[PDB]
C-alpha cells in the first residue's frame, strides 16, 4: 500500500516543506524513502534526508519520535559537542515530523538525516573482522553517544553493527540509529526499579543483549555498556561463545553469567593463546562493578580504551580505518 505519490510535497508540524523520493536500499529496510527540502528539483539518489512513515498507531515510531524531540534537539546536541569538546556526536539529527492521511488511513512521518552504509555490511565485506584500531575508535564514539542518551534519560538496549551507520559525507563518523525500542529509564530523574516493565516487550538482539534483559528486567545504563562489550569481541574475533545456541535463551543467559563471573575464561575462549587485548578485559571488569541504578564513569571507560590505542602505537585521531 503506497503511502506516498512519488515527488509529492509534504508539510511537517512546523510548516516546513519536504519532497518525497524513492525507497531506500531496494525496499529492504521497510517504509523509508529519500527526502529533501521542497524545491523545483526532484529528489535524487544523493538526497541528504530520509522520511520514515508508519501507521499512526505504530508504537515504535511514536517512541522514536518522542526520543528525538526530547533528547536530540539542535541546541542540546550542539551545546553538548561544544561543552565536551567533541569533534561530532553520533546521534542522528531529527528534522521534523507530521501526520499524513492516505486512502482513509492515518500515518505518522519523521524526517531524519540520510546516512551511508551500516557497519554490518562493511564487517561482512571484511570477512567479519574489524582491526583493534577500528574497534577502539568505534567504541570511543559509541561511549560518547551512550553517555549523551543516558544523560537525557534514555538507554538504547540494541547496540550492534546493523544499527551503526556512517555519515554519508564522512566515513570516519559513526551514528547509532533505531530508537523505536529505546527505553526511558530515568523519567524526570527518577530511576526505574529493578523489575520488569509491562509496557516493554523487547529483549534486544539475543547474542548481544544484557544479562539484565535476559533476567526480564527493564534495561539500564550498565546493560548498554555490556552490549557494547559483546559487540567489541564479536568485531575483533568474528565470534561469540554462545553463537551456536541462539535459539535457546536460557543457554545464552547462562553462558553470559558464567563468563561475567570469570572474565579471564572469556578472554581465553575468545582470543588465541595469552593474546587477549587487555583493554577489553579491563572494560568488562569495570562494567561488572556497576550496580543496576549506578551512573557509569564514562571517562574511566574511555581512558581504558585509550590505553589500548597507546598499546598499538596509535592515538585517538578519529580515524575509523574502514
Ligand atoms: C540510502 C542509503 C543508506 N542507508 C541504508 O542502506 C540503511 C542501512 N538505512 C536504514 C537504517 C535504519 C533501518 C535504522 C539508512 N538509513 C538512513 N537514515 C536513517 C536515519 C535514522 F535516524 C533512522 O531512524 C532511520 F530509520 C534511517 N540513511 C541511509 C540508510
Amino acid at each position: 500500500a503506497e503511502q506516498f505519490a512519488v515527488g509529492e510535497i509534504i508539510t511537517d508540524m512546523a510548516a516546513a516543506a519536504w519532497k518525497v523520493g524513492l525507497p531506500i536500499g531496494q525496499g529492504g529496510f521497510g517504509c523509508i524513502y529519500l527526502a529533501d527540502m521542497n524545491s523545483s528539483e526532484s529528489v535524487g539518489s544523493d538526497a541528504p534526508c530520509v522520511v520514515k512513515v508508519e501507521p499512526s498507531d505504530n508504537g515504535p515510531l511514536f517512541t522514536e519520535l518522542k526520543f528525538y524531540q526530547r533528547a536530540a534537539k539542535p541546541e542540546q546536541i550542539q551545546k553538548w559537542i561544544r561543552t565536551r569538546k567533541l569533534k561530532y556526536l553520533g546521534v542522528p539529527k531529527y528534522w521534523g515530523s507530521g501526520l499524513h492521511d492516505k486512502n482513509g488511513k492515518s500515518y505518522r512521518f519523521m524526517i531524519m538525516d540520510r546516512f551511508g552504509s551500516d557497519l554490518q555490511k562493511i564487517y561482512e565485506a571484511n570477512a567479519k573482522r574489524f582491526s583493534r584500531k577500528t574497534v577502539l575508535q568505534l567504541s570511543l564514539r559509541i561511549l560518547d553517544i551512550l553517555e549523551y542518551i543516558h544523560e537525557h534519560e534514555y538507554v538504547h538496549g540494541d547496540i550492534k553493527a546493523s544499527n551503526l551507520l556512517l555519515n554519508y559525507k564522512n566515513p570516519d563518523q559513526v551514528y547509532l540509529v533505531d530508537y523505536g525500542l529505546a527505553y526511558r529509564y530515568c523519567p524526570e530523574g527518577v530511576h526505574k526499579a529493578y523489575a520488569a516493565d509491562p509496557k516493554r516487550c523487547h529483549d534486544g538482539t539475543i547474542e548481544f543483549t544484557s544479562i539484565d534483559a535476559h533476567n526480564g528486567v527493564a534495561p539500564s545504563r550498565r546493560g548498554d555498556l555490556e552490549i557494547l562489550g559483546y559487540c567489541m569481541i564479536q568485531w575483533l574475533t568474528g565470534h561469540l561463545p554462545w553463537e551456536d545456541n541462539l535459539k535457546d535463551p536460557k543457554y545464552v543467559r547462562d553462558s553470559k553469567i558464567r563468563y561475567r563471573e570469570n572474565i579471564a575464561s572469556l578472554m581465553d575462549k575468545c582470543f588465541p593463546a595469552a593474546n587477549a587485548p587487555g583493554e577489553i578485559a579491563k572494560y568488562m571488569e569495570t562494567v561488572k562493578l556497576l550496580d543496576y541504578t549506578e551512573k557509569p564513569l564514562y571517562e574511566n571507560l574511555r581512558d581504558i580504551l585509550l590505553q589500548g590505542l597507546k598499546a598499538i602505537g596509535s592515538k585517538d585521531d578519529g580515524k575509523l580505518d574502514l
